[PDB]
DNA sequence: CAAGCTTTTTAAGA
DNA sequence: AAGGCCACTCTTAAAAAGCTTG
RNA sequence: AUCCGGUAACGAAACUACCGGAGACGGGUUAGGAGGUGACGACCUCUAAAACCUAGAACUUAGAGUGCAAAUACGAGUGUAAAAGCACUCUAAGGAGUGGCCUU
């Protein structure tokens, strides 16, 4: 793709007589959509519980658009139909909506009444963006996550039949690749006879089911094995979320949730006074006709056509007016090779708070439509990652660490905690959210067991929805954007400062080889001119001004420095077994002591030297 | 009871 | 609660329900 | 209550200790720096900040500039006369997010 974004807060952008609208908007988004997935993934239980196993000559359920956005429709009050026409294929989505309707009932223990969740505003094109991208959500789940599944059923059989935990392992791995190319896996869709690894691509939908299956074995079935074990997971997912989620908004969706007939009028007074041609557009139904029917003629490109959005976009908000348009405005960085010019893309995704202005290259903008001798002279050096030290670099004769706390203080992550906690007590739901709603699982897949945590999470969504509602939340969002950067930024800057300088001191270090001091005396003035050795395995974000370059891990963390030999092991004899420590086994080494990120980045480095 | 107009929302579109 | 991966980045003609006029 | 660095123990660890600095999301209010006599301290004034309250702004990394806050000695013994930190501009280096899932 050729589309980049330009993360800022959302003051200023939207005029004040459109900012409660958006984010009323994005309240009623979420509402629509968290209610709208949990309903989805009801009734998918409600057709698995009743047609599962199909039968010789039934269809596998697919979801499509028209499912969430019937959902959607349900939770809105909507008991009518919403199809369009009589017809075969549209007899088809009636009976759907109707099953799903009922399901609806079933779902919660009380009567649906139609005036408790009506709305008034037009959220039929942001809401697509969220059918969309759930469903893709579906698709992505089945595809990069069924394999766990097969390694799991397997890995629970084996242990629930008293077979030790090493074989269990052993017969997953050998069993999921063997089937690439015995229920747990459906008939090979592709006649042409490649390996299932296709098929899964080729039908997402059909693998779907058996995930279902796989998870309520893990429920009641596999009773005997240990819960670690059985971790549950999601084949279904859906939006668990209280903060408010992202909207995506564009030109078709502001054109219709902040303009009215009186105010269309203004824009064609507007636009007739600014440009001097009429535009064809009558009412607010008309108003995203095509641009040959708005103006009578065709565009002379599709440049002409991607103006005419932004134009409507200035009308309805700030964008040429606001703090923001310094960076839309056709704004060339400095070090580009290819000179791009980058300019606003007529799309917007924000949540009330935080504002993503989408921007494209200038010469693809339009209307859219469907479908080695460095090494010589730089300055080297090891790193080795992790989770909790993220980064150890070392140069061979000292080392310096990004530990995870230090992200954390960064980021203020205690304060963030604190301060959550506090609005969650001082609502009164800590009393709940922590009680009741922690026993029911999310992720089963038993319709009675889920629908207990649907119709209790009811019970209180209101509740839980204002109190997360809160600015506070979505700030915090924003602040994690802003210092995780500099946090990665700061530490890059001390990565430089660290080894920009010649080593002073070069004798308290031992076991250094010859070549490894040769390197840490070089001096360097850039940060272009120091080579990282990563590990095979954040890193985005170094080769921007570090070059890298990637070191074998094979045994890294047990080969000594001092030896070629791997006579290094955890420490032993004293009263808690410290984390990291190391120590070697034998006599026969120029240091005793070694610390896994100190060991295994002198380690990196000298197989890079 | 008849007709015009506006506004959500559908639905195809590779 | 936090780090990693995958997918996406949507435009337009119209059906039908609701409202106004006498 | 957390991060960095150093001291010892033949490159040292969230129960080994000691030594020196950092910092506390955005807004209301506390205690600390600075000034009538660039004396002390009594009061007054600029600044600023956590306990508590709160629907609430902000792309990031190093530096360089500008601009701060105002009212002891004579005489024919005795009177009286720049710091913490805040904001703006630069150079040069970066500069795509949203949603779901997995894992701990
Ligand atoms: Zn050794």
């Amino acid at each position: 793709s050729n589309i980049r974004i330009v993360k800022r807060k959302a003051k200023g952008f939207f005029k004040c007589e459109d900012l409660v609208t958006i984010k009323d908007a994005v309240k009623a988004a979420h509402r629509i959509m968290s209610d709208a997935s949990i309903l989805v993934r009801s009734y998918y239980l409600r057709w698995f519980q009743s047609s599962y196993p199909l039968d010789s000559d039934d269809k596998e359920l697919e979801l499509e658009h028209f499912h969430i956005s019937m959902a959607c429709s349900i939770v809105q009050g909507i008991t009518r139909p919403p199809v369009r026409g009589v017809g075969p294929e549209q007899s088809v989505k009636i009976d759907v909506f109707n099953d799903m309707l009922d399901e609806y009932k079933r779902l919660y223990e009380r009567a649906p009444n139609d005036k408790e969740n009506e709305t008034d505003l037009s959220l039929s094109h942001v809401l697509a963006y969220s059918i969309d991208n759930l469903l893709t959500a579906y698709k992505n789940n089945i595809e990069a996550h069924f394999s766990k599944y097969v390694k799991r059923f397997i890995r629970c059989d084996m242990l629930a039949k008293g077979f030790n935990k090493s074989e269990a392992n052993r017969v997953a791995a050998i069993y999921t690749n063997a089937y690439i190319y015995s229920s747990l896996f459906p008939s090979k869709i592709n006649k042409g006879g490649f390996p299932r690894v296709y098929d899964l691509k080729a039908n997402p939908w059909v693998y779907l089911p058996k995930m279902v299956m796989i998870n309520q074995a893990l429920e009641t079935d596999f009773s005997s094995v240990e819960h670690k074990e059985r971790r549950l997971l999601n084949p279904l997912p859906f939006y668990s979320s209280f903060v408010p989620m992202h909207i995506r908004i564009d030109t078709s969706g502001l054109s219709q949730l902040l303009m009215t007939k009186d105010r269309l009028d203004d824009f064609k007074r507007s636009y007739l006074a600014e440009f001097g041609v009429s535009l064809n557009i009558k009412n607010k139904g008309d108003m995203l006709a095509s641009f040959e029917k708005i103006f009578g003629r065709k565009a002379t490109s599709n440049r002409e056509a991607g103006l005419y959005a932004t134009e409507m976009w200035s009308f309805l908000t700030n964008l040429k007016t606001c703090r923001q348009w310094k960076e839309l405005d056709g704004v060339v960085r400095k070090n580009d090779p290819k000179g791009t010019q980058w300019m606003f893309d007529n799309a917007v995704v924000t949540d009330g708070v935080s504002i993503s202005f989408q921007v494209i290259d200038n010469s693809m903008f339009g209307r859219k439509a469907f479908s080695r001798e460095e090494l010589k002279t730089s300055k080297l050096l090891g790193c080795d990652p992790g989770k909790r030290d993220i980064l150890a670099i070392t140069d061979g004769i000292k080392t310096i660490c990004y530990t995870k706390g230090q992200r954390d203080m960064d980021t203020h992550k205690t304060i963030r905690l604190r301060t959550s906690l506090k609005r969650r007590r001082g609502c009164g739901l800590e009393e709940y959210e922590t009680q009741v709603m922690n026993r029911f699982q999310k992720r089963s897949c038993h319709p009675e067991m889920f629908r207990r945590y649907a119709c209790s999470r009811k019970r209180m969504e209101h509740m839980l929805l204002e109190c997360y509602s809160h600015p506070v939340f979505r700030e915090f969002k924003f602040l994690v954007y802003n210092k995780t950067k500099s946090s990665e930024h700061r530490f890059m800057h001390r990565v430089l400062e660290t080894f920009k300088r010649p080593q002073t001191n070069l004798s308290k270090a031992r076991c250094a080889s010859g070549v490894m001091r040769m390197n840490a005396l070089k001096e360097v003035q850039r940060h272009g001119d120091i080579i990282i050795g990563w590990g095979n395995w954040i890193r985005r974000r170094f080769e921007s001004l570090f070059k890298t370059t990637t070191v074998p891990e094979h045994y890294t963390s047990q080969e000594c420095p001092s030896c070629k030999g791997r006579c290094l092991r955890k420490a032993t004899g004293n009263p808690i077994m410290r984390h990291h420590l190391l120590r070697c086994t034998n006599d026969s080494c120029c240091s005793r002591w070694w610390n896994r990120n100190v060991a295994g980045a002198f380690n990196i480095l000298t197989r890079l030297l």
